[PDB]
């Protein structure tokens, strides 16, 4: 039986006997994703080039305006805005959303895969909304996921029921469910990190990657892949297994990716998919943020591969 | 003044006072790319999943049929067919086309970028058309390029007049000229290869990569990127500069990429953009093929980066 | 603030504190309508014509399948099925849907406007669902409307809250609310009927039409428009005012249009839009059907015009 | 074997050993029509309604056609329903063709989403003077090519040349015009008449009697069906596909009719004749009228020949 994203969320919402606010939020978000996808695939570019005589800015506005007008949110955190956005009172709902509206867009001149990442928290207190309502550990996530604008557009949605993958059919503007209850392989064969930074690697990372290239036993060395666009590298890791690393070094003691709207939603998808996600010293989802734009190192993927990393990591501790 | 692909090709054809066959071939090829792109982005996937109750094969069929019916071709070589296809006498024209109808499609389950690669030769001999007509060196290419199905779908077309880039506007199904007479950077800051084969690397490749991670002049190390899809990796190399390497390993002692419809067309685009493409021992375009599916090692990209590799290569004889 | 059809229905439905069955129904129906529009604008026709080497039947299948899999219906009546379809028990909901999946389709060979018409009733008894559950007067409509596949695609939805018009943005596959709580003009300037049956007209129709062409008060005569596709002629009456007639003649004492899935939903849209809808002797919504395909004569549109028709009809006892 | 418009025109051009200017022209026109269709189906309308927090359609259509023709290097004079004067292409972009067009006909009723269309006619420049408005004053007989786009339930391009009439379906999934009807011919006689009967008070007596004959046939045969969309391209295209007769005739208040000869009547008459139909003003063939003003009007009755003849017989009966 065919299933769409909207149909699916509605059916889960009725099972749970909820009020509907989250379904309205997710429906708005889904619509924002279709418009972003359309602009990313360069719909209307002929008009820009004079046939009749901003991509991350538009991305941010699409998500921002669709979430605000959903009547389901009260605080919004974005890669693009220095401060949390507080929804005006008439539109205030009960959810906090952190998002990266177009991750990887810094290299979009080469038409690399890009994506939107989002995380949804229930607002916990009844105080007047403020930036502080976004400083929750990822463990508190109600829902998280990403859309990948790759060879095709896919929406990956993680909730407590698990991880589900939806393909955008552009002929009809619908997300079709194509992977139910996805789980990552226990062990993979691919490692993903920018090896041009080798001069600066923490000694444990240097030893870990060296073992993937030169296994002590007779196993085959791992393949390397690194798109440089997080959503694409994480989705490959999810679909094929393995390990993704953007680790900490002495130049970056807290890593580079932002915890709220990059590391946590990926850590959440990974954990709902049976994988792992650590900073080296703790699970990414247990980190308690103090700044909405603070960074975190992240190592995520297949459990055996992440467990092996932590073993090399503790060897150097 | 705005320009489309078909408009651009027609204007060159009349300047060149030619018969139109290459225009018809190129026009047909362009139609195939729009169908492939439509298919790669999953238009109509909802019907396959039962809303009303293989991708590399289809791409090959679209290209074959559009070329055959162009009346402009006589021999077709495809990554997907063990033998050259001989066009029937009534449809025979004067051109030989080597193409990969969907390169990278082996990893499309993760929505990696994919692309179509093509090279167009004039038939050289006067014998009956046969497989022998495709065994020409890349130096003999009349036209070459690729369609990249990435965040957007872009067509890169290379001829003697230089390199030109056309963006597919999917709202109207037209290729829009967006980059005229492209030239690659003299020196880039990114190197690209699968470093998991390090156990098998040639000493010259090993030394070259170390100089990228640990520069002798203590200048900044290069960034690493490796998508694993040749069209995406080479296109990034063209847009941002740098160097792409797929050298030989123990599983691939003659390298892995195919000379006729992968290495030569990319080498031609690179050279027409002012860049370089070498096997280590000779220019890719100077290799005389003996087998239509034969492999080649290739190092290509910015001239300063490619020369430095060759300087290291000669150090190791 | 921007609104889509699904967001609009969710917000009304939450206001009404309902179970969600109707929203699931309306969303499924929206998905079917987007699919039909894609087929109607001939997406993919290149494949039927051999690029790689039914319409009303497909339309009926799309509606049937989205309705069956919506978990909101139990009885379906279609222009295309002699008998009502009884939803299988595990998919049963409480709603009865009567629809014409592609009316006007016999003349789609000239690319005339076509459309989907639908009316939604709540089920009657709790015994076996059966064909009798569709034999309700139009007065019982819970919701009704149509999609028009014209120069653009528009969905018109009528409920207790009023009539609203949604434009399908084909770039993103969303219905955007563009006309809130719409009302028909009190009096229009266009009459619409097939004047080729004039030899068979009821004397009242003859006198009414003569009054439009040769106005007694020397006002300007009405313009005539008749596309031959009911959804197209009816939408024009809604948008611009005027009167649409498919009257009973000497040959067809109960007219030609079908009461359940053509006349009733248009009368319902007309009444909720401030217009009128008569058979000549009674309000269309007051007719109690006895057979699911029974026909009814219909005169609908701007009230002053329909009253003017009724006044001539009453004169002819 | 599949055929697209761009492929088909290239092939015909190579058979005829032409220079390519007409093919560059038609390809440019073809692109404009895909752009109009996209806007007519309302792509991107969510942005106009604030999904992230420009012009009117007949203005945008005219700019699309104007700009593509100018950049085609194939034109020298452009006449449009929307511009009082002929546009004379700048010397650097000048070609040898004169194009008359209605960029978005029927647009007065596009608010109800009725079918609309683009109409075009292409003449060769005859004289050797510098290009001017006068180079467009040619009879329809001089047409090199003519046709229309119908933006209906699907988008179709009907293109007529000496080789005949061909119909192309736009596949919006890939943006190509697919050949779906080769060498089209109209029925000898139809069953549909098409005109605005709301003007009946003012009909010329020939129109009144002829229409009266369609509703109440003398040989107690079945009456004709009526259709009138009110959009010329939709009504004319239906006449081609199903046969029949289309009338926008002259009355005493409009002795030269309302539709424009250069960019509405002539291109439709040219298609009708190439498909085996007829097109008359009542007194002469539309294609034989010599225009004196680029925006002058003409009466037109066109369609299946047997039906047009019956009209002309009724017309002559009323002298
Ligand atoms: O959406 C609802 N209820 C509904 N009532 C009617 C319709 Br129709 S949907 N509840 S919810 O808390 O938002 C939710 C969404 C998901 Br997915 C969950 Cl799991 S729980
Ligand atoms: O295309 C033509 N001639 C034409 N005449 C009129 C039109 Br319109 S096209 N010749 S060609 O040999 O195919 C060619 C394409 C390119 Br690009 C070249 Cl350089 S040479
Ligand atoms: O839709 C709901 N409930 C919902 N709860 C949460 C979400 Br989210 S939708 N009920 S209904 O009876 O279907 C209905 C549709 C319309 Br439109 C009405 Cl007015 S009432
Ligand atoms: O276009 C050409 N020749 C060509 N040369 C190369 C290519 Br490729 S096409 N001739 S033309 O005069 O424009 C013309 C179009 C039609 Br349709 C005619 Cl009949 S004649």
């Amino acid at each position: 039986d065919v299933n769409t994203l909207t149909r699916f969320v509605m059916e889960e919402g009725r099972k749970a006997r909820g009020t509907g606010e989250l379904t309205q939020l997710l429906n708005s978000l889904c619509t924002a994703v279709k418009a972003i996808s359309s602009a990313v695939r360069k719909a209307g570019i002929a008009h820009l080039y004079g046939i009749a005589g901003k991509l991350d800015v538009l991305s941010n506005d699409l998500v921002m305006n669709m979430l605000k007008s959903s009547f389901a949110t009260c605080v919004l955190v974005s890669e693009e805005d220095k401060h949390a956005i507080i929804v005006e009172p008439e539109k205030r709902g009960k959810y906090v959303v952190c998002f990266d509206p177009l991750d990887g867009s810094s290299n979009i001149d080469c038409l690399v895969s890009v994506g939107t990442i989002f995380g949804i928290y229930r607002k916990k207190s009844t105080d007047e909304p403020s930036e502080k309502d976004a400083l929750q550990p990822g463990r508190n996530l109600v829902a998280a996921g990403y859309a990948l604008y790759g060879s095709a557009t896919m929406l990956v949605l993680a909730m407590d029921c698990g991880v589900n993958c939806f393909m955008l059919d552009p002929a009809i503007g619908e997300f079709i469910l194509v992977d139910k209850d996805v789980k990552i392989k226990k062990k993979g064969k691919i490692y993903s990190l920018n090896e041009g930074y080798a001069k600066d690697f923490d000694p444990a990372v240097t030893e870990y990657i060296q073992r993937k290239k030169f296994p002590p036993d007779n196993s085959a060395p791992y393949g390397a892949r690194y798109v440089g666009s997080m959503v694409a590298d994480v989705h490959r890791t999810l679909v094929y297994g393995g390990i993704f690393l953007y680790p900490a070094n002495k130049k970056s003691p807290n890593g580079k990716l932002r915890l709220l709207y990059e590391c946590n939603p990926m850590a959440y998808v990974m954990e709902k998919a049976g994988g792992m996600a650590t900073t080296g010293k703790e699970a990414v989802l247990d980190v308690i943020p103090t700044d909405i734009h603070q960074r975190a190192p992240v190592i995520l993927g297949s459990p055996d591969d992440v467990l092996e990393f932590l073993k090399v990591y503790e060897k150097h501790s």
